[PDB]
């Protein structure tokens, strides 16, 4: 046929305007997905990077669980295991300065040499070294050891010689498995069988998870690789992970702050550094993200209260943050021995269970402390301080959540409170979750409506906000106000004020539902 | 070609990419259809632009014939033709 | 050598295809991975109100697929009917 023009001119031809649709605009936000983020010390992982762990592949990413014999190192992995039973998450690994990774350098002839370098430092190539290969994963080549083999290959039209690199893993007993196989060429312009580019640094950065390579530009032209079998990486050791400086924790927190991925909750994976907890609370307040924190279980009942005040969270600046204390002990599943845990992740599990009760709205109504939401399933619990009882009123004043014995003999979280000094309905965790969800949805929807003529954007904002509020009311989030004489029966009241010519204000008022914490009954005779 | 690796569904939806999956009978299948539209204004779907383009093409072809006509007659012609086309589409189930 | 084709030849072929008396309903990218050619094909699709299908290079991995779509000049509201797909798997040729 022929082209169809648009916005016809002054005569003759006809035109069809582009399709116009604006009342159909909508914003797609899950509002039900819950994800957790945290930092910790793990046996295997890439230092100071955000790593995504799921229910299936978390063990491979984080490596083998740490032995309980070592001090203050088994907590993060087991907290991650407890918290990951519901949803996936993001972790940041912290490493001491003493740790290092191995590097294998190749000469012009092909004679290999071995060295070890710290994680932060960048490698340097001296004269006579064609290139170097190091491990990006950071797992030390102890116990299961990684070995590299080189084989020759055929050319491709242009005569660019290529070779096969094979990385294998060998256990202590002698079991050998093939991990990776790749075809790489020293020539800058090389092609694979399927047409993929064949350059060792580019190929490793594109389709490899373990190895990276750096090639000295001086010796790229004159370099030859011969047949070498079973090249083993030299000794790479991990420093004492029991002692971690505050600077490393701060750097890990800063790295976690700048993460493109979206996470719904922030968890303290066995971190007892006050500065790190304050930074995590600042991140939670900045991102309007719920946060859970744990006081050191080693402290007694009397010493628990000053510990909360020691952390810079007791104030009105951090509202969504919550704290817990758990001084009991249990038994590890992997190793049959006594262990002490921190009550972090169980609260996240309760929150996830409460969220999953609804599909579209999100189901953020339920507090993370209930008869069925929180159960704390563990092998066996032995109290560490018998013949001693806590003070409930002191804990309420200090904003601490305690534990009790359930009807079926299972330990249970009997209260949910946040780190808010005032009693202005904010110490409860039920309301900030709803408010944060509403604010996030409003920000996401308003970001799309930027730079619009007046009137159209008013209708769009009103329609979207009314739909969201109606959905929340239908889900049961909002209840009629407790004062019907002074306040209208409408659960929510929304108003839009243009005010300034370019600025524009929106106000919404909601009545959160009630939480049954104390029940009192009296008998009367008639 | 890349085992032990999984894609991110949400990232693909944000980037307007159509992925593939495994069907019930063991056959690979295209599980989504999206277009290169940044906004979510019902245009990222491929179902609507096809209908709109067909309607526009038919309207252009029919209006090309009715050029240079006295008023009234051309109004009746355009109204009758467009009503017939829209009734046909409604009967076919295009519009709800 | 047909392996290496300059962008000018692709642009000339696209321009020749634009001026075709015959009518076609869809535009397909037959294994063309030149960004300029894909943008020109999308422009033709938008101009003729013709549905278009395009394919990202299968050689890229899952992570690298997303930047490739943004590299092509199709992520916008100007091209609505255009669609893109990714398929990194392999098969066997019937002839060989």
């Amino acid at each position: 046929q022929y082209s169809i023009q648009q916005s016809l001119g002054n005569a003759s031809g006809v035109a069809v305007s582009p399709i116009n649709a604006d009342a159909t605009l909508s914003t797609g936000v899950a509002l039900n997905s819950s994800l957790w983020a945290g930092i910790g010390v793990f046996a295997r992982g890439k230092p100071f990077t955000v790593l995504a762990v799921t229910e299936s592949n978390y063990e491979d990413v984080l490596g083998e669980p740490l032995k309980p014999s070592s001090g203050s190192q088994f907590e993060p992995i087991r907290h991650v295991y407890e918290a990951i039973q519901q949803t996936s998450g993001y972790v940041v690994r912290a490493v001491p300065d003493d740790a290092k990774f191995p590097i294998i350098m190749f000469d012009e002839s092909g004679e290999p040499a071995y060295s070890a370098l710290p994680y932060g430092s960048e490698i340097e190539l001296d004269s006579g070294e064609a290139f170097a290969i190091y491990v990006d994963d950071g797992d030390p080549c102890i116990s299961p050891t990684r070995e590299l083999t080189i084989e020759t290959a055929t050319a491709d039209s242009a005569g660019n010689e290529r070779f096969l690199l094979k990385l294998t893993q060998t256990t202590s007993l002698g079991v050998v498995t093939t991990l990776e196989t790749h075809t790489v060429s020293l020539a800058e312009e090389a092609k694979d069988d399927m047409g993929r580019l064949c350059y060792l640094p580019t190929a490793l950065e594109a389709r490899s998870k373990y190895l990276r390579a750096v090639v000295n530009e001086e010796l790229i032209s004159t370099a030859k690789v011969t047949n070498k079998k079973s090249l083993a990486f030299t000794g790479g050791t991990n420093g004492d992970q029991s002692k971690i400086s505050t600077a490393a924790y701060l750097r890990a927190v800063k790295v976690l702050n700048n993460a493109p991925y979206m996470y719904t909750a922030v968890l303290g994976l066995g971190c007892y550094d006050n500065a790190a907890i304050t930074a995590l609370g600042k991140i939670c307040a900045d991102r309007l993200i719920d946060g859970f924190f744990d006081v050191k279980p080693t402290l007694t009942y009397a010493e628990a209260l000053p510990a909360v005040e020691d952390t810079g969270l007791l104030g009105t600046d951090y509202v969504s943050c919550s704290v817990y204390h758990y001084p009991f002990s249990c038994k590890d599943k992997w190793t049959q021995s006594r262990v002490v845990f921190g009550l972090s992740g169980v609260a996240y599990a309760a929150k996830a269970r409460g969220v999953k009760k609804n599909s579209d709205v999100g189901g953020w109504h339920y507090s993370p402390a209930g008869e069925e939401r929180a159960v704390i399933a563990r092998a066996s619990i032995q109290p560490l301080y018998p013949e001693d009882t806590p003070d409930e009123e002191a804990m309420v004043k200090g904003r601490l959540n305690k534990v009790s014995v359930g009807t079926s003999g299972q330990m249970i979280i009997d209260d949910a409170l946040t780190c808010c000094t005032q009693d202005n309905y904010l110490h409860f965790q039920h309301v900030p979750s709803l408010m944060n969800a509403i604010s996030r949805f409003f920000v996401q929807l308003a970001r799309q409506m930027k730079h619009s003529p007046d009137g159209i954007t008013a209708a769009g904002l009103t329609k979207g906000m009314t739909k969201l509020l109606d959905r929340f009311v239908a889900s049961g989030a909002l209840v009629a106000p407790r004062d019907p004489d002074a306040d209208g029966t409408e659960p929510y009241v929304l108003k839009v004020t243009q005010a300034e010519f370019d600025k524009w204000e929106v106000v919404w008022a909601c009545c959160p539902t009630g939480v049954a914490r104390r029940i009192q009954g009296v008998p009367l005779l008639i």
